[PDB]
């Protein structure tokens, strides 16, 4: 109409559950449908922004208002709406009531938005990071942003000033220029402070585990995954439950979440499996456990292929151990009865890899 | 008197028909050769010697001794002037219409071997001799004792060797020590005279006692897997068998005698076997199961390795099964043989197939 729908939304109940949370799913789509039509007019854009369920005067108290737009960018929605959303939050956070709460939990989504292909979106997330950075020079949605939990390992003060001032703000311009430059920049940052790399690292990783946005997981992972270790803690040591969650869900379940965000299941499989580092005993065990349990085939494939890629940098003795398991796996009575593809995939690992003298003696002696 | 004492001592020695490229006439050859190396520097002593009655000019070709002596001297660890002297003595001895009735083709291997010589003087002297041999069967069953030229060249095949490959690349081979082997390879790579030349060359390589000539000729023969249905392996296998038969003593000794290296031989002998040769690879496995010199062992396995990528699809499986079979052999395991270790080195170095791996697992 579009005011008839605007009035339908007028009589709507404000809430505190975030949009990045389970309970508010049915609400979000409804609002989001309207936003996709309202965002073409600055007039209707304000109409929408203003209806009381969004609760502009309740962000930062509420965690609803910002969460809605976070989710609208980083979502399978056309460019002008991702821009519009980034702007609604950009201008809304300059208002003054907002200089007492922290809002660090937005940076994952800005970081994500800077990997976006649309030039206008990268510039919009750039501007938004600038405003977020001017702020300090406590925590918004600290435990409610995804419903049950929020920002799991918060960012330290020195780590925050290092995130903004050392890694985030200096790379904005080239990040607007090169759709790829963000992952490169963020990796080259966490590989400027010694313990700030660690706190930024943990912070990013936790948000990657906890969001429902597969898209955010991927974009953050394009960079986060290409970091083997930082001061005694491996990225696997931080992200392994992401792998256990993703592996556990059915083919339906994965196809369905992926469809909802219009992302490709294989890309997720690859990204999830890339969480495990070479000489990580527990990550390897998780791999072997997960393949013994019934799982999506593309995931099975992705896991074994990862074991292969991991093989060259596997140390000598864990190489032997991985061959022992692969062998025993070929020899397992239950999988043999199933004639599962686990056998064939395992033998393919044993082909494609460069074996060692010791492994060969294992093969000979039984 | 330059050499009168020695020449009178050689006078009293009785000529024989057992050839120099044969077994028994060893100390005799050594003796004659020692004197020759000193006699070859003076034309006076060269002629005194050439004439000595035990050499038995002009009884060659009645007697296979005279020509075999100088043959053995080109292809020996002897100074340049002595090899040239021998090449010249045979050229001169053979332009003499005394010999226009016998066929001296059994000399061509030794010329070919001689044109690979580094010293240019030797190369051109062998050039002279190839041309003189070209203007025109000697020792056919005698040159090496029990056998001679085991597979000879027909009329068309011999004229093909002379006019087609030898004499046209002759001058460039005198300039370049390399152009000989190259010329012969690019020659066997006419038909099917190629095959008769091939058999002929190989027969002399198997049969000669001159490891140096075996090598020099193999530098070429080994560069040819097959031509018109016959594998070089099928022709050279008894060489491999003989050579594997030798003790470390005998190989080091024979090698010393000609001043060639046991390893270079190990290499050339083993490359005799082409990849997809059932009987040759089978021979390898038999030989390694028997006692052999380690250098040969290393070389045999090293060869199986190199041969692997060209092993046919199924033959990879069968031979990997065989290698495995060796590693599990209890008698060798008690010996803690180096065969086991070299086999596992093969099974490591090689790209396996799913079928081979399943063989390993179901083991």
């Amino acid at each position: 109409s579009l005011d008839s729908t605007f009035e339908r939304l007028s009589k709507l109940q404000p809430t505190a559950t975030s949009c990045l949370a389970k309970d508010s799913e049915s609400l979000f789509n409804d609002l989001c449908s309207v936003f996709l039509s309202a965002a073409v007019s600055e007039s209707d854009l304000e109409r929408f922004d203003a209806t009381p369920v969004l609760s502009r005067p309740k962000a930062p108290s509420n965690s609803f208002y910002l969460s809605f737009y976070l989710r609208v960018w980083c979502g399978p929605y056309p460019t002008l709406a991702k821009v519009a959303a980034l702007e609604r939050v950009k201008t809304r956070l300059k208002e003054g009531d907002c200089v007492d709460k922290d809002f660090q939990a937005i940076f994952p989504y800005c970081i994500a938005a800077l990997s976006d292909p649309a030039k206008k979106v990268r510039r919009a997330a750039a501007d938004l990071v600038a405003v977020l950075g001017s702020a300090y020079k406590q925590l918004w949605a600290a435990k409610d942003l995804y419903g049950k939990t929020g920002t799991t390992s918060p960012l330290d003060k020195d780590a925050l000033k290092a995130l903004i001032r050392s890694v985030l703000i200096p790379c904005l311009e080239e990040s607007v220029l090169h759709e790829d430059h963000v992952v490169a920049a963020l990796v080259g940052a966490l590989e400027l402070s010694h313990s700030a790399r660690l706190s930024i690292f943990k912070f990013l990783c936790g948000h990657v585990v906890e969001t429902p946005l597969l898209a955010v997981k991927l974009r953050l992972l394009r960079s986060l995954n290409q970091i083997r270790r930082i001061s005694g803690t491996t990225r696997t040591d931080l992200l392994l439950p992401l792998l256990r969650w993703w592996a556990g869900l059915s083919a339906n379940e994965a196809a369905e979440l992926a469809a909802q965000e219009s992302v490709d299941v294989p890309a997720i499989d690859d990204a999830v499996v890339d969480v495990v580092v070479p000489n990580h005993a527990a990550g390897l065990e998780a791999f072997f456990q997960l393949v013994k349990e019934a799982i999506r085939p593309g995931l099975l494939q992705a896991i074994f292929a990862r074991i292969a890629k991991m093989w060259p940098s596997m140390k000598s003795d864990t190489k032997y151990s991985t061959a022992k398991t692969l062998f025993e796996l070929t020899q397992d009575p239950k999988l043999n009865a199933e004639q599962s593809d686990v056998i064939t995939e395992a033998v393919e690992v044993l082909r494609k890899v460069d074996l060692t003298t010791d492994i060969l003696h294992y093969f000979i002696d039984s």
